[PDB]
This record gives structure tokens, C-alpha cells and sequence, in this order.
């Protein structure tokens, strides 16, 4: 019997891969499957199968939707200035008590607008969203509404504060500093929550609350068995990843009879807006004997490369990472399971958000190294990616991780609880 089952998601590129990999599951199991969002992303979603909603037709006149991804670039270099010039910690204290994703939550109420109408609209048999916290529409909707995290999920459990990136060494006297300032920075964030729901006369819930099902993607191996089990509700899928029309990539000629590895570099779908950090990265590596295939972002068309190099502004990187001996990323969730599943160990430059802890779980767990942009340096990136190369323990651990997450069955309960839920709607 066909469910009808209806996905949204934030702007994030990321967020939206997510839900692609989950609403494709679903589809094979023969329900129907509607995706809300942003028209750029109306070609992939279709070509998927799902049928797409622009969340614009359906925005209230006095709130108005913005599709944030072209204009992020503001936003986006303010950060890379604060990261370049900052320790995390230096970074938290001259925060104030500013979350990382405050302002967010004022301009999000036409979204929310948007998916009340929708909901009635479309009449589906359960929800799923990939946001950053929860939104007061999954409480008036009649049907159930399962938030989807595609982000490092340490925040759902008890112990080192999300977005801080501590690692499992930090003494106790280096994290106590960082705890309280995060601490401060969450109750902020339920402040600004506060007034959200209120506009829409809704209970406040936690920010990642899952009121019968929570559904967060993350590696088993990964995830954190020592701080004990997640949050109530919360389900783990152990990857989430959209099949690629594409199946070989081919490589550039342009690299072809050039010495050395091949290695991999994105700062991701946001992140890569800013040439500034873009030209940092590539600027030494052009000296690395090395050949590099490089996500230049939307800016790219500015941005210089020599002639171990080759990139463009999008690369299908499920079909690249196969081919490459190295991945140095921004330390995005997605990219991270993506290139574990691949069997490739990272060099993380984390940039904002999650990408702090997923940087030190990669440093933690042996998988490749954390390099920070204030203490970043060329001869610093050019012997990280050597030591990663000829480091046999690193390069043994990620293919045990690629292993598990290539036979995971994660996925077989997660879809009855999915089915279980619209159906019944109980648990
Ligand atoms: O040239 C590129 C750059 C990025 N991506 C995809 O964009 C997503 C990036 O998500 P991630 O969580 O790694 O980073 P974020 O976008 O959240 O910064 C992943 O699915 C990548 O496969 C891609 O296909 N090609
Ligand atoms: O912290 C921020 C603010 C802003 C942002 C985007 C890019 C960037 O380089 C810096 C900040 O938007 C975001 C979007 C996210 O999905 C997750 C985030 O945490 C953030």
C-alpha cells in the first residue's frame, strides 16, 4: 500500500543529499515521495523520481522565501576571516553569546508558513525534515514529522558541546573554557527559538527534539559509543548517499603523464564561495608533487590553477573519490561519509558549524588529520599530505570503516520505523 511521503530540507546542497539517499530507499519500496524546495534543485529531485514543490508558490505575501545559497557568500567570508585569525577558543569569546546559527532563526518563518499550506495541501501520510532545528510547523500538521541530521551528531548526547570541535585528549582544563562559552551561545539559540514559536502560538520543543522518530546519518564507526546512547527517538543510518548517473569518471588529459598521487579538494557547496580560501589552499599546493582535481565553487572562474591541476565549479565527486589516493575536505558530513565509503583517509580544513567536530573525530579516530586554518601554513599542508600518503595505520582504518559502510543494513530498520510510523502513526 502506497504512503505518501513528503521530504523538505534547508538550502544546503548538503541537507537536501541527505533526504535524496533516504527518499530514494523509500521509492524502491514503491511509495510515492514529494520533496519542498528551492527550484535549482528541481532537476536532480525529479531525476530521481521524487515529484518537486517550490516552497516559493506557496510563501505568505508579507514573508517572503529566499533560496540563501547565491547570496551566502556574505556570510561566508565573514567566517573565513574570523577562522583565519582565531583559535576556536579566541573564537568563542569574541562570539558574545552569538550562536553560529542564530540569525537563521528570525528570517525562517516563511519557510514555515510555506510548509503549513503545503502539508494541508498535499495531504502526505508522514514528513521528514533536514534542518538545523526543529521548526513549529511539525507540531501543527496533522500528520507525524521526523527530523532528519545530516550534521555531526555529538550534539545528541551528553558531553563535549557541539560545534567546539574538542577532541577526546583535550585535558580537562583546555575544554571547561570552551563548555561554558557553548553552554551560554545554546541558550541563546533557545531564546531565539522562543520567539519563533511564539509568533506561530506553538509549544517550544528542544532544537533536536524528536518527538517519536529522529532519523541521524553518521558512520557506526564513527559515531560516539563512548558518550553512550543518542538522544530519545533517534535512529542511526549509517550513510545516506544519492546513486551518480555517472559511473567512470574520466580524468582531465590535462594531468595525464604528471608525476604523483592523485588527491582530491573541496570546501564544499558553501564554504567554496570564498575565492580567499580557495587561493590559500591551491596557492601551495601548486609546488606539491602531486595531481590535484579541485571543486573551484561558484567563484571558480576567478580562481587560479597550475599545472598539476585541473577543476571546475561542480565535479561528481561519488564517481571521482573511487579514483583518488586522498581527499582534502572541509570536514562536511556528507563529503566525510562519501569519501570514507570510498576508502579514502581526509585532511580536514574545517570551516563553520559541524565541520569542527567531524574534523577532530577524523584526527581522533585516525583517518586522516585536522589542519586548522590560524595555524595553517604551505609547508604545513605539503607535509600533512605526504604523511597521510605513506601512513600505513591511517590508511588501514579507513579501509575497515569503508568496509562496514559499504554491507551496513542500517537501513532495513530504519524504513520500518519510517513505514511503521506513517501508517500507524505511533511507534
Ligand atoms: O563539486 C562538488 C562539491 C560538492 N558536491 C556535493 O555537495 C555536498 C557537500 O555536502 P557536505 O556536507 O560535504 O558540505 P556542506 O555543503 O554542508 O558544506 C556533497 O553531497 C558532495 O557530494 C558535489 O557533488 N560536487
Ligand atoms: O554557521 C552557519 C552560518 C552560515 C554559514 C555558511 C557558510 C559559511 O562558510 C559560514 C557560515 O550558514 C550556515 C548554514 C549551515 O547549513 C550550517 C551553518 O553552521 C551555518
Amino acid at each position: 500500500k502506497s504512503l505518501k511521503i513528503l521530504f523538505t530540507a534547508l538550502f544546503g546542497p548538503g541537507h537536501l543529499n541527505a533526504c535524496l539517499g533516504i527518499g530514494s530507499l523509500l521509492r524502491k519500496r514503491g511509495h510515492q515521495i514529494y520533496f519542498a524546495h528551492f527550484p535549482r534543485h528541481r532537476a536532480t529531485i525529479e531525476k530521481h523520481g521524487f515529484l518537486f514543490i517550490s516552497l516559493l508558490d506557496y510563501a505568505e505575501p508579507e514573508f517572503p522565501i529566499v533560496d540563501m545559497l547565491p547570496d551566502i557568500g556574505i556570510i561566508a567570508k565573514f567566517a573565513f576571516e574570523r577562522m583565519h585569525k582565531l583559535t576556536p577558543l579566541e573564537l568563542f569569546r569574541h562570539a558574545s553569546g552569538k550562536h553560529t546559527f542564530a540569525g537563521m532563526v528570525n528570517g525562517s518563518k516563511g519557510e514555515n508558513y510555506a510548509m503549513m499550506k503545503i502539508v494541508k495541501e498535499y495531504k502526505p501520510d508522514v514528513c521528514l525534515a533536514d534542518y538545523l532545528f526543529n521548526m513549529p510547523w511539525m507540531f501543527t500538521v496533522d500528520c507525524p514529522v521526523i527530523p532528519v541530521k545530516s550534521v555531526n551528531p555529538i550534539e545528541l548526547y551528553n558531553g563535549p558541546p557541539a560545534l567546539t570541535g574538542c577532541s577526546i585528549h583535550d585535558p580537562p582544563s583546555v575544554r571547561e573554557e570552551i563548555e561554558q562559552l557553548a553552554r551560554k551561545s545554546e541558550l541563546e539559540l533557545e531564546s531565539e527559538l522562543e520567539k519563533l514559536f511564539a509568533h506561530f502560538n506553538v509549544p517550544l520543543v528542544s532544537y533536536n527534539y524528536a518527538q517519536q522518530l529522529g532519523i541521524y546519518i553518521y558512520p557506526g564507526p564513527l559515531d560516539y559509543k563512548e558518550l553512550g546512547s543518542p538522544k530519545e527517538n533517534w535512529v542511526r543510518l549509517d550513510s545516506s548517499i544519492r546513486s551518480t548517473e555517472i559511473s567512470n569518471f574520466e580524468l582531465p588529459e590535462k594531468l595525464k603523464d604528471k608525476p604523483g598521487k592523485l588527491i582530491y579538494v573541496s570546501m564544499g557547496s558553501l564554504a567554496s564561495a570564498v575565492t580567499e580560501l580557495l587561493t590559500m589552499i591551491l596557492t601551495p599546493l601548486a609546488n606539491s608533487p602531486h595531481r590535484f582535481i579541485v571543486s573551484t565553487g561558484p567563484n571558480g572562474d576567478s580562481i587560479k590553477l597550475y599545472d598539476n591541476m585541473w577543476g571546475d565549479k561542480f565535479i561528481n565527486q561519488v564517481a571521482l573519490l573511487p579514483k583518488v589516493d586522498l581527499f582534502i575536505t572541509h570536514g562536511g558530513s556528507n563529503s566525510l561519509i562519501e569519501g570514507l565509503t570510498a576508502g579514502k583517509p581526509l585532511i580536514a580544513i574545517p570551516q563553520f558549524g559541524d565541520q569542527l567536530d567531524n574534523a577532530q573525530r577524523i584526527a581522533d579516530l585516525g583517518l586522516g588529520v585536522r589542519l586548522n586554518l590560524h595555524e595553517f601554513s604551505g609547508e604545513k599542508l605539503l607535509k600533512a599530505i605526504e604523511d597521510v600518503l605513506n601512513d600505513e595505520k591511517i590508511n588501514a582504518n579507513v579501509a575497515r570503516v569503508s568496509e562496514e559502510l559499504k554491507k551496513s543494513d542500517s537501513k532495513d530498520k530504519v524504513i520500518s520505523l519510517i513505514e511503521k510510523l506513517a501508517r500507524d502513526k505511533k511507534l
